[PDB]
């Protein structure tokens, strides 16, 4: 199955394979297998574009393999191809660690293969190309330069497994995945987990309900705050290869400015009767967002209350909550300079009252919910 | 109507078609149709510039078509042409989504065709060029690099329909459209909607009045805050093709720094007599702006008032208002750290008093109005 | 007076005209007229530099004219020339809109012609060069790239009119103009307006006094805050062509970080006797600066005072003042979160007292004066 | 041991040595010694890549030495090699200051040599290459351009000494070092110091425990705030060459945005009985973090307390603490604007009470702990 | 002493003079004088690098002179040379304004000449090279691009005069100068001023004491806040040419992020007895730093105090202090929003009490000292 290939020539970041000098370099550097040069024609707004391009001949798949020392960074790869066959063919994009998800390329048509490649730690780009595909252009470009984003249309097919990985430098990002599915089973799912997005922090991609035998479409939209100390992002399809619910999805990854999703004044009562109570106020871990606390106050405090502490943490960093305000020691409301950032869970720990005489206290809290899942540390 | 064309050569980002090597590449990549090479002369400050350039011959329009894998981004296209005809000709710029708006190119004159092209998702650039146009230069440049802006002069003609789309990366932008119109009808129009600017959020472009049989000019100026999760912007002319009010307009799109349009101390009374009241305080949705709340206070509170909550939202994200301060639970005025950002609508919800004994409360509010329509989420 | 010229060749951003290939391109693209190639010598630190360069021959002026689709942006142009004449020659730089201000180039000397050119909306660069000038180098570079500034030495001559325009992207800029003048009149000028700097907002450049028959020097230094929605800046000399006060000046335009010019606690009393009073507190419109209010308080309020509102505005945006604090409705002092930005004029509107019993109130205000004239909106 | 070498040719930032013109330049500039050109084959995804590349022949090691005036900055070097020997060979990377730590390159295999080189003050790059190594590619790239990071996999071998140095421009950085160790001794270690990271400020890299005869893996993760006045960072392995605990580690250096590790409300009592007490509250010097104080308050103050001052400092800058709040002179709690940044140690100095009548005061403090060791000044 | 030189060829930003085409350009553009091509050898890690390079022959010094229109900006020049003489030679770097300070280049050794060149306003680079120096490479690179800094090692010799000038764009910068001195005199110095750093603002570089006949070393480290309106920085050695205290020093200029040097709570009493008192609180003008005031309070105010104003200024901008808080008119302590930036001198002006009954008031102040001398305006 393996073949030998000559690889002496310097790699280019762009090839138009209908140019002789680009083709000559391509097949002495990153192309594996043989090719036949053919005249290729396809329609553009009713006009017929005609080029001579290399076509993969009958036999084993060809490959493109790049181990050269490209400039490090995250590349969007675009391969312009034309399927000369009268039947569909499939391609399995690299996506750094995919080997199951596919593109379906229709008979007698031009098609854009999108791929993603992180050049770090000697990573080697690899993709196989089936017989009858003409290769017209091959493009390597770094994304997140000059304000570009990853924007892959809804063409990625999965049947329950697959991976896409990419490195993100510091910043906050939106990851958007338009999808369509076709449920072929008689099973009704509720809270169907399609997949997860994670750094070393995990965000589940969940659909409220997928009706039996139904088809539908929607969009996943989540946000990651990349502090910068954990840059490798991993998307995994988790619902399981044999389920019978094929999805087709797109992938958009783009830098955003701060997004305050909402700001809220909230109130929570706690009744104390002799025992310590730990009351969750808010937990947005795994949601694609985090919190910022601006103000807190507790009413109903009496000498019968022995403990009343507001605690918070970044659960992706630590499961141990730290006290951010002590209403007994510090007073019934937070001072003007009090501002709690980079947390995603808040609880109130209180104690007091008796088994015969309970005390009810009321916490009020003003907080912002801000886009971006917090990373591990 | 369709023609075949050879497209083997690598596309360039700049062509001067009076250079042989540029012309040769141009007509083996992106130019459809035949040309005649002619000596072209035109005036610059009284001097006669003379070049040899390709001219579209009598017959079908020529086209420029680009499906090549250009670096992704938003391009400003400039085509320098010279109309060799003794009559005006028209061109229909691509603008990503336009096929009705035109440029009018005068007889025997040089002209700059401006176009806009978003290279994402395999988008294909397309423009037709009529017989007698000489094509002198063709330029592709990314805007919003190096602090550039889109700046098209007042030369775009519409008679009631048309579209222009473009991708904007994160940032706040001004969109300015200088216009002139001629109302050839005997009808005077009020709150005339010329068009809309939208992302997935909508801003109407409205003219207070257009006098019957009148002609006039003005400038639309609106702002978009692109968080970055919705980047595709769409301008639509909506007044209707057969109306009889031709407009000529320009388009300037440029990044801005934060613009505080004004800061205001405002007061609002509400009379309560037993029933819940929901009182709108401010709603700037669709205005090209948003709000920031700095301080609020309510006077006149008594035990007769059972509810008094200030609520706010980004209506482009959610029609459900969230409470941002509760004057009963939290006290009659907001604390120093209270600061409500990224909203565009505010209301007061209150209840109390009786059918026989009403209570009047007064809200005071300090807020900023900030340039930039908020996007959907 | 007009001549024809061949313009087939691609324009370059740098030419050294003593190189044959640069000269060949230059005279087949942007140079109008004939030249004579001559050996040119001039002194550098006592050494004689020798080059062969094109010289404008006896006859009509030559021109440089550039209408090609250069990358858009603001260019600083430098032309290195050598005056082979035994007499002075003058050149009139383009400066986008100038046709009266001049450089005076001494006999038998090297000289740097600085020019400014905004490549937007098909703008065409144009400058004439008199006989006997050798053209050594021609340089086009974008400024405000890589932290560069416009820095033209004190060599620009005006006798009372002239214009320089340039586009500035978003940011705050200093505009500095070192000048010398010779008053050839016996008139003592008081508050002599030399010129103005404006966007669509105007800053007068004023000298306190110019003594009769006097000669002097100084520096204008003003600042513009370019929000980004109005980028075209225009400098105009306004004192009048026949006045008899020639100036020579330089031009430095450079981006700055925020500059707090001063912060002040100020007090203002107002006496009320039955009628509404509108008292100006501060107005810095047209000064090259704006204001930020941090704190305000009014003492002396009694039930005899019926109105006491602090109002502010950006006069370049609106002549209608908005209330920023109401001391009656809101209380005698501003809250911690009160912060009024982007204004340049403040007034107090008050009413109360009677014709027989006046009331005196005292406003205190803390504000910053910040560099940068606010733009129109 | 030393050899002469020709070095006339300009240095390149990238060489692919299977290209004749790159090899020719390489061996007339930076390569020392002889080479034999050989056909080299190795496996990539089951395919056989074949190139002709220079191999170090039997005899003395070859060297690469670069003293040329490269653009200044910090370079990541990658050398793609292939070990043609049937035995392992070792290489000692430059790392600016290393001459003991090694890579181990397996028999008959391709390997990526990573190195680091700071081009400042005439620094000269140097690495030796043993016989039988084929050199395929040599890459010099600046890191921290375009959001790149240093990311070297876990392949660096130390047995108790070694240095790596690099220059960081202003910013905050994470330094992450995944490691594995093998303790060959019967000795049990506690608070094992592997090494230190320092600027002119020192951060110990410590392992809680290394069990006797144990092997283990973990990750060091520390942060440096580079103000910019001290840019040269030095990593030192300190545990001692003969210890018998070999480590293998990786190195990741990347820029981060502000990281609030946690925010805490803390309380501390101090009992006074006639003598001055200096009570440490918090000291995070050498931890890879610093502090920011937001609010402080002291309860229990009476006329019996004569001194109560909160003091802070950046210990890397100064061992003398400065008073940041005086609870006697200033009052029992800090004002809204009180905010103490860029410190890493806090203490309370207090005095009062008597030998017969003690007074207990309680300090409460709200502070953030922020990633980044503070530098010296 | 002056020579003629041919200068037709375009200037390059990098020359390796052992390449024929680089040398050919070099000696037809910027090199003045004759050269002899010689085989040059020197040691690098025990290996002998051999190149053929131009050597200045016996006779007058050669010169490098550059008046060409290089891209504007601040350049670091590196000249790699080799002294073929068996005696030391000296070179005088340009440094924009130097003509006394020298490098000493040892016999038979390679050496890096560092120089600084501001390309603005037609500035011409100039340096003389003595007989016997081989010139191997010549490099022109803009600093402050890509996060580079000026970093010249301790090799600049002065005996009491000399200048270095450079342009800095907006930012805050550290200027670090490691130095060594030899006092050949038995004079012991106190507060020895070595030199000054200034913009149009001045910072003295002072050494506490220089013992008689002593030698020593140390480092000057000061900071400049470049707002951007004054960008030209001048370093002057001022101690005087004949003093007999030679220094050798290096120069490091690098951009920094905000540096809070310290934050302090300070107290100051003032006794009033009928006369106005102006009490200096803090003055850091000329120190390389500035202040920011966060909070102020005065205790001891009575009706016997008629004036109590805190005043501040940027003395580099204005010698007139402005009132920043009036404790009589405004109250005994500053409000939460009070924050005074960009000042470097604070005083309290007070009046009250009588010749027979004095009043003592106490000011408390919290302020930050921040790196960066403020510039003139
Ligand atoms: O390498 P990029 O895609 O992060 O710029
Ligand atoms: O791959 P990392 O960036 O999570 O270490
Ligand atoms: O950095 P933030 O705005 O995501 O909290
Ligand atoms: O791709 P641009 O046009 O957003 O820079
Ligand atoms: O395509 P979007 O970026 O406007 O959702
Ligand atoms: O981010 P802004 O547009 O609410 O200031
Ligand atoms: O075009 P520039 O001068 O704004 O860079
Ligand atoms: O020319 P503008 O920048 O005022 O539209
Ligand atoms: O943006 P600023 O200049 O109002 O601070
Ligand atoms: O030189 P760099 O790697 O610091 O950008
Ligand atoms: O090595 P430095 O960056 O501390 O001077
Ligand atoms: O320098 P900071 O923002 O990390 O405290
Ligand atoms: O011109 P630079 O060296 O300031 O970037
Ligand atoms: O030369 P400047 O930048 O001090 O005006
Ligand atoms: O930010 P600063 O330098 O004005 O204190």
């Amino acid at each position: 199955l393996g073949q030998s290939f000559p690889a002496n020539a310097k790699v280019k970041y762009y090839y138009k394979l209908s140019e002789k000098q680009d083709l000559d370099a391509f097949v002495n550097s990153i192309f594996v297998g043989s090719y036949k040069l053919k005249q290729i024609s396809y329609l553009l707004y009713g006009n017929t574009k005609i080029v001579s391009a290399p076509v993969v001949p009958l036999g084993p798949n060809a490959s493109i393999i790049i181990d050269d020392e490209l400039q490090e960074g995250l590349y969007l790869i675009r391969i312009k191809v034309y399927n000369t066959n009268s039947f569909s063919v499939t391609v399995t994009p690299f996506f750094n660690n995919n080997n199951t998800m596919t593109y379906s390329i229709g008979a007698n048509s031009e098609f854009e293969i999108y791929d993603i490649f992180t050049k770090e730690q000697g990573n080697i780009y690899y993709i196989q190309l089936p017989p009858g595909l003409a290769i017209l252009e091959f493009s390597l470009e770094r994304v997140f330069e000059k304000g570009n984003r990853i924007n892959i249309p809804k063409i990625i097919h999965t049947s329950g497994n697959g991976y896409i990985s990419f490195r993100l430098r510091k910043g906050t990002y939106a990851i958007k995945m338009p999808y369509s599915y076709n449920n072929t089973t008689s099973t009704t799912f509720t809270n169907f987990q399609f997949g997860t997005i994670s750094t070393s922090a995990t965000i589940p991609l969940v659909i409220s309900s997928i009706p039996a035998n139904g088809s539908g479409s929607g969009t996943f939209l989540v946000y990651l705050k990349i502090t910068g100390d954990y840059e490798d992002v991993k998307f995994s399809v988790t619902y399981g290869g044999g389920l019978g619910v094929p999805f087709t999805f797109g992938l958009e990854v783009e830098e955003i400015n701060e997004l305050v999703e909402n700001t809220n004044f909230v109130t929570q009562s706690v009744t104390l009767s002799g025992s310590q109570v730990t009351q969750s106020i808010l937990n947005v871990q795994g949601s694609g967002s985090h919190l910022r606390l601006k103000y807190a106050s507790v009413s109903g405090l009496t000498t019968a209350v022995t403990q009343c502490q507001l605690q918070a943490t970044n659960l992706n960093r630590s499961t141990t909550y730290s006290t951010v305000w002590d209403f007994i020691a510090g007073g019934s409301s937070t001072p003007p300079s009090w501002d709690i950032r980079e947390i995603n869970s808040i609880q109130l720990v209180a104690n007091g009252g008796s088994s015969t005489s309970s005390v009810t206290i009321t916490l009020i809290l003003v907080y912002e919910q801000i886009a971006g899942e917090l990373s591990h540390h």
